[PDB]
């Protein structure tokens, strides 16, 4: 067998010139020719444009298109997604231009604010800077935008650890069974920093003959990495909706919060057909950034 | 002489209640003793869950803070290790929840990438599920994560006969003297499955006025077993960096791939240092699983 590693790791020096241009080439070619026989001239056109910019700035960007389709055909490239089957109901948000933790913060918000949808959930990804020399990355610590802390146990069992960090970090533990972890936020390569998400932020359907049990419903991943010809998104939080004695497509149906039932199912990739008239680009798994992390004040 | 044997065998049952649980307490004392005065409520609340869950599920968990306790004082107990003394610098991936050889090899590649660190070495373990009944491990079948296959000799010559034995399992050998050997990983005490490691993911140090010799970066051992509080973990890989006409020195400093010189053992002690504000656990060595494994398909 020869299967490859679905993590992608730190850098601590720019993409050599001689392996980057291969993959630019490749994607320009693989974004060109999802308009078939048009476009031949543009195609070349952009072939030069983005081989020279590599050569003067030793990097590329990525237009606003070409980022919107290698999204959508990452989703359509991870193996384990049921969700990719509806893969051009996906919402963009480009976040190229962020520099500072604060503006991360914001955008997140805005992301979850759109994907939520007071229960009629979207889709959505936000694109942070990608990678340049590997000492600047963005990050989000946090495996997922929305996730109870951890504390035998309390709370999410699954996030003991990455409770315990936020600790460190200052976050002011409530010791919940339900508390709402921060966004631990890494700008440019900096520390993180710590943000408590509005709670007017999180929607939870609570479960209906009193244990007091609820859950939130925006399930959003947000510590994987975009990879497309040949540029790493270390930054780039995604959202779908949830799958599913179960009072959970009860509470979630009779509170109209999104799941993939069969209507959900139906609907979603109705409005996708509608839509019509090594796999790169890639989805990775990172490693854990407080085990690479390089703190310049603990 | 009263010596110990360094080896622990397979089993074909689970341990005795009557032998494990004397053994769980003894650790769980040894991991709450490290907090000297503190915790006595803490320690005695452990020792009676660990009881409750030995005689009800025959067997215990281990929490991730006394896996990662167990790690570091299993390496503080390795008589032959020079780099025990800075035992603190132990970075662990908890892989207990693996399931399938696949898994395993995504896990073997995290911990490639991350202890080999583009250079600047890094320990780490990764620890797979424990031993249950006996007839379900997982083991590499490796001495080493990374080693050159042995073919008079043509390779590692120490590895003739593991080199044979891919073959006989449907590896393809290039015939080269430096072909990294694959990985040949066995979960669940299934058949084991070959699995070639990506190429990018092994890092070679170049020796330099034309013979070709080059070696491997990371020296990671493969095969040996961590017992504590009377566990078991038959696959628990774990790397640290070598020691050392020779341009090997001058091959490994100019090309930054860290080895065990002066400064390297100042600077690890050092960061060992700041760290802070029968022997059990130990690692014991196996019978190579080709000449113990019952073959539900050859
Ligand atoms: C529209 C709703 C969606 C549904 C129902 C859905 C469902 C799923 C499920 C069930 C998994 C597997 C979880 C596991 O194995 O533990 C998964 C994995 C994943 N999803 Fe989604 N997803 C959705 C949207 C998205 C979006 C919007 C993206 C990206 C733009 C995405 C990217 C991924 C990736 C990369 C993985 C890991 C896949 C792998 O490793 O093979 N998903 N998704
Ligand atoms: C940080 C760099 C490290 C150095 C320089 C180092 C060096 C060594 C050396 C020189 C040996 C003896 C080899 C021989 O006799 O053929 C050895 C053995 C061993 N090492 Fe390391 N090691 C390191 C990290 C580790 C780590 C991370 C672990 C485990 C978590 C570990 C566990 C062991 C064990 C169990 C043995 C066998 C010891 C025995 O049988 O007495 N080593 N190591
Ligand atoms: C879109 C969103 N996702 C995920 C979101 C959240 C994820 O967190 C995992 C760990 C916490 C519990 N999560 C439960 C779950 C199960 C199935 C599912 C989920 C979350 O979202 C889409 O479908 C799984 C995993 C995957 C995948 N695509
Ligand atoms: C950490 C890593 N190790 C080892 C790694 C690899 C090992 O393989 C042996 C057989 C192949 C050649 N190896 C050379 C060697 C020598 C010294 C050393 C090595 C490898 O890694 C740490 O210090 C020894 C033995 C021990 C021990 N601690």
């Amino acid at each position: 067998m020869n299967p490859k590693s679905l993590t992608r790791g730190p850098r601590d020096k720019p993409t050599p010139l001689e392996e980057l241009l291969p993959h630019a080439i490749e994607f320009i070619n693989q974004y060109y020719g999802s308009f078939k026989e048009a476009k031949i001239e543009e195609h070349l056109a952009r072939l030069e444009a983005v081989t020279k910019e590599i050569e003067t700035t030793g990097t590329y960007q990525l237009t606003l298109d070409e980022l919107i389709f290698a999204t959508k055909m990452a989703w359509r490239n991870a193996p384990r997604c049921i969700g990719r089957i509806q893969w051009s109901n996906l919402q963009v948000f480009d976040a190229r231009n962020c520099s500072t933790a604060q503006e991360m913060f914001q955008h997140i918000c805005r992301h979850i604010l759109y994907a939520t949808n007071n229960g009629n959930i979207r889709s959505a990804i936000t694109v942070f800077p990608q990678r340049s020399d590997g000492k600047h990355d963005f990050r989000l610590w946090n495996s997922q935008l929305i996730r109870y802390a951890g504390y035998t146990i309390r709370g999410d069992a699954a996030t003991l650890e990455f409770t315990q960090l936020c600790i460190d970090l200052g976050w002011k533990p409530r010791y919940g069974r339900f508390d709402v972890l921060p966004l631990v936020l890494q700008a440019d390569g900096q520390d993180p920093e710590v943000f408590e998400i509005p709670p007017d932020l999180v929607l939870e359907v609570t479960m209906e003959w009193e244990l007091g049990l609820k859950w939130y419903a925006l399930p959003a991943v947000a510590n994987m990495l975009l990879e497309v010809g040949g540029l790493e998104f270390p930054a780039c939080p995604f959202n779908g909706w949830y799958m599913g004695n179960v009072a959970v497509l009860h509470s979630f149906q009779k509170q109209n919060v999104t799941i993939m039932d069969h209507h959900t199912a139906s609907e979603s990739f109705m409005k996708h057909m509608q839509n019509e008239y090594v796999l790169s680009p890639f989805y990775y798994y990172q490693i854990e950034p407080w085990k690479t992390h390089i703190w310049q004040n603990e």
